[PDB]
RNA sequence: AACUUGAGUGCAGAAGAGGAAAGUGGAAUUCCAUGUGUAGCGGUGAAAUGCGCAGAGAUAUGGAGGAACACCAGUGGCGAAG
C-alpha cells in the first residue's frame, strides 16, 4: 500500500563512479523502490571500486526488486566507474529482463569549471 | 612636364570565433522546495576529518542565480599583437 508498487516497467539506475556503485531501482516516474549501495554489503575502501560489488549490489537490488514485484526494467547507467557493464549482467542474471541501455552520463556544455587534476 | 606597374579610390564579387552594445536559448555544477526511499554518501593506495536518522546520498518534478558555450571543430578561419 505504500512500497508493494506491484508495476511490469521500471527502471534502474546505477550510479557507478569510481569508489562506489549505487544501484537503484525505481518505476518509470522515478519514484524509488529501493536501491543497494556498495557500501551497503560491507565492501569498504577500493572493494567498493571492484565489479564484485557491483554486480552483488545489483543481486541485492533485484531481490527488493522482485520482491516490490517488478517483471521488466530499463537502465541507466551513469558515471566511467568499472562496474558499469558487470552490474546489468548482475540484473539479468538475477531474473529481471532488462531491455533499453539508456546510458545518461552528466556532460556539460563546457559547463562549470572542473576539479583540479591530481 | 608627362607615364602607370608601386600605393590608393571606384565597380562587380567573396569568406570570417574580427570588435562593441543589447536580447534569447539548452546542457551541466551548486543551493532551495516537494514526492519516493533507507543507512550510508564522499574520499584514498590505506583510513580520517565533512555531510546524514531533523532522513542525507540515489532518483523524479520544479524554482533560483552565476559562469562557460559539448558535437560542429579542422596544420580550419579572422585580427597588428594580446
Amino acid at each position: 500500500r505504500r512500497v508493494k508498487k506491484n508495476i511490469e516497467n521500471g527502471v534502474a539506475h546505477i550510479r557507478s563512479t569510481f569508489n562506489n556503485t549505487i544501484v537503484t531501482i525505481t518505476d518509470e516516474f522515478g519514484n524509488a523502490l529501493s536501491w543497494s549501495s556498495a557500501g551497503a554489503l560491507g565492501f569498504k575502501g577500493s572493494k567498493k571500486s571492484t565489479p564484485f560489488a557491483a554486480q552483488m549490489a545489483s543481486e541485492t537490488a533485484s531481490k527488493s526488486a522482485m520482491e516490490h514485484g517488478l517483471k521488466t526494467v530499463e537502465v541507466t547507467v551513469k558515471g566511467p566507474g568499472p562496474g558499469r557493464e558487470s552490474a546489468i549482467r548482475a540484473l539479468q542474471s538475477a531474473g529481471l529482463e532488462v531491455t533499453a541501455i539508456r546510458d545518461v552520463t552528466p556532460v556539460p556544455h563546457n559547463g562549470c569549471r572542473p576539479p583540479k587534476r591530481r
